[PDB]
């Protein structure tokens, strides 16, 4: 079974602005699920997680990115919203695993990652995500932006051993408001 990962950013206030300006000074809405993907063993058998994949569902905005260190994150448009987009981080919730961009250079391996635990006793991977919103129109209107519930990735598993079937799941952004002055 797999639990959806729904990141929950807090309300934002933005006081202006070139495209690519982040709405907040760092990432927000960090959220994690204990049971990201868990394989269900058949009776008297053993199962483990071999690989997890994430496919970002959004449309990239050409030429706009979110930078952290040597990492360059794509920025996507938000269905229903003009002038604000998002970047996101998604990873194995292992303390040895860093956040790095997916969907760069269709789907992306997210497990194993560098630092992940990998053995036949890993029947469960926990997942963690976060988001940042980015100005994409240099003429962003002032007012109240209501970001709708937005699925941002579909995810799925490849399990090993004797299991009851692979899972699919999602990553989504919970609705949030950005007040632009």
């Amino acid at each position: 079974i797999a639990d959806p990962l729904v990141v929950t950013p807090p309300p934002m206030n933005f006081d202006g602005t070139p495209a690519g300006t982040p709405i907040t000074s760092t990432w927000i809405g960090e959220t994690s699920v204990h049971n990201g993907f868990k394989c269900e063993k058949k009776f008297l058998q053993k199962c483990w997680v071999e690989t997890l994949y994430a496919n970002a569902t959004g449309s990239k905005i050409s030429g706009i990115y979110y930078y952290e260190g040597s990492n360059r994150y794509p920025v996507y448009s938000l269905p229903g919203v003009k002038g604000i987009g998002y970047a996101f981080g998604l990873k194995d919730n292992n303390d040895s695993v860093a956040y790095v961009p997916i969907d760069v250079d269709g789907a992306t391996v997210i497990y194993p990652a560098v630092g992940s635990t990998v053995n036949h006793n890993v029947d469960r991977v926990s997942l963690k995500g976060k988001v940042v919103f980015v100005v994409t129109d240099k003429h962003l209107e002032t007012g109240v932006y209501n970001i709708p519930y937005t699925v941002i990735a579909n995810t799925w598993s490849e399990y090993g051993g004797g299991h009851k079937g692979n899972n699919t799941s999602i990553v989504a952004i919970n609705p949030v408001t950005i007040t632009a002055h």
